């Protein structure tokens, strides 16, 4: 199974105190429906607390999505370092239960925040 990836570009501005979290594309992605095609969304949000979970623009029919939006949450640094960033790629069901394309997470203590973190991460295959 070809399970895919998530690309983001991730900051901390100083000034304003706040993280900034830039959602762009996800590649090769699993068909979890019956016409080899996805619905997929970018559930986005912060462990161990879940202060602001956010919700992408669904990109119907596609298994390469281009999501472009930047999720800024309103935390401070001293209690970002401990916080755990958490991106779920879910298919878009409209009435069943949502099927879960896959997911990983990235540690703010291994981010160091000189200037934007831009990389591809891979999305490894949960069963939710
Ligand atoms: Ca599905
Ligand atoms: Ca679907
Ligand atoms: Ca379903």
């Amino acid at each position: 199974e070809k399970l895919g990836k998530l690309q983001y570009s991730l900051d901390y501005d100083f000034q304003n105190n706040q993280l900034l979290v830039g959602i762009i594309q996800a590649a090769e992605l699993p068909a979890l429906d019956m016409g080899g095609t996805s619905d997929p969304y970018v559930k986005v949000f912060l462990l161990p607390d879940k202060k602001k979970k956010f919700e992408t623009k669904v990109h119907r029919k596609t298994l390469n999505p281009v999501f472009n939006e930047q999720f800024t949450f309103k935390v401070p640094y001293s209690e970002l370092g401990g916080k755990t960033l958490v991106m779920a790629v879910y298919d878009f069901d409209r009435f069943s239960k949502h099927d879960i394309i896959g997911e990983f997470k990235v540690p703010m203590n291994t981010v160091d925040f000189g200037h934007v973190t831009e990389e591809w991460r891979d999305l490894q295959s949960a069963e939710k």
